[PDB]
């Protein structure tokens, strides 16, 4: 089997991407944030505290003939941005892009934090990291990918995120029309439950490439590129008037600037992030200070190749017995 679904930016900045997902029978279509940095499939639901729902589409298990309470199971998750959610669990049929899993754990939110409530465009998350991170207790549950894997033509999924445009998530096949040149594969460590890999270095603009190992995660659920402070300082030093602002919470730059590109290494290959991808616009409406898309990881504990980086590539998440990542230009 295979599946193929279009993923769409939620706003003009590409702050996140949503992908329609069919849950239940008859289908209830929710728009979920596919997150390769977490491992829970959770939804706004008929159980979510009413004051915490503001425009999201909800899953109502009582209207699904295939929903079953997963008795005794609960979940609770906290993300890197300080957001959180928790609730109980159903199993139900879940389809993405024509690929169906029966008996998928669908984590129904009873509580969500304010950042979720305030984002009317995101109806929940679909985690695509390793199932070792799934938060369901007392019986940990599998991700949609892990449940689909054995049925897929190839045990892979791919992320092809657009810059200010829709893109695609494919399951079970690699669309050889979707990228240019060849795919470079690199090793993955699953020790922390992430798609964790080591970049071979970076360049700023037309500058020389610096060979240096940067361990980090491929995380579709993170907007920005978070790298070591040395790397980030070297990038922003090439932008007149850029500075780190403790009041704003990262590097800002004059909206009048033209940003340089940023290159990262994948083995001997190179992915170039155009400068425009690094512009996240005014810090507040009408400001002439703009927020940067490359930020320091120093206060996180891990480097994160988020959407800024991943949208410059065609990315293969190879879930074979020994997982690997692949990157191609496009």
């Amino acid at each position: 089997s295979t599946g193929s679904a279009t993923t769409t930016p939620i706003d003009s900045l590409d702050d996140a991407y949503i992908t329609p997902v069919q849950i239940g029978t008859p289908a209830q279509t929710l728009n979920l944030d596919f997150d390769t940095g977490s491992s829970d499939l959770w939804v706004f639901s008929s159980e979510t505290t009413a004051s915490e729902v503001d425009g999201q589409t909800i899953y109502t298990p009582s209207k699904s003939t295939t929903a079953k309470l997963l008795s005794g199971a609960t979940w609770s998750i906290s993300y890197g941005d300080g957001s959180s959610s928790s609730g109980d669990v159903y199993t139900d049929t879940v389809s993405v892009g024509g690929l169906t899993v029966t008996g998928q754990a669908v984590e129904s939110a009873k509580k969500v934090s304010s950042s979720f409530t305030e984002d009317s465009t995101i109806d929940g998350l679909l985690g695509l990291a390793f199932s070792t991170l799934n938060t369901v207790s007392p019986t940990q549950q599998k991700t949609f990918f892990d449940n689909a894997k054995a049925s897929l033509d190839s045990p892979v999924f791919t992320a092809d995120l657009g810059y200010h445009a829709p893109g695609t998530y494919n399951f079970g096949f690699i669309d050889t029309t979707a990228y240019t040149g060849s795919i470079t594969y690199t090793a993955v460590s699953t020790k922390q439950g992430f798609w964790e890999w080591t970049s071979t270095g970076y360049a700023v603009g037309s500058g020389t490439f610096k060979s240096t190992s940067i361990d980090g995660i491929a995380d579709t659920g993170t907007t920005l590129l978070y790298l070591p402070a040395t790397v980030v300082s070297a990038y922003w030093a090439q932008v007149s008037g850029a500075k780190s602002s403790s009041s704003v919470g990262g590097y800002v730059f004059p909206c009048s600037a033209t940003l340089p590109s940023f290159t990262f290494g994948v083995g001997s290959a190179r992915i170039v992030i155009p400068g425009d991808y690094i512009d996240f616009g005014p810090i507040s409406t009408g400001s002439s200070s703009c927020f940067g898309g490359i930020q320091s990881s120093a206060g996180i504990g891990i480097n994160i190749f988020g959407d800024v980086a991943l949208k410059a590539a065609f990315v293969v998440f190879n879930g074979a017995t020994t997982p690997t990542l692949g990157f191609a230009s496009k």
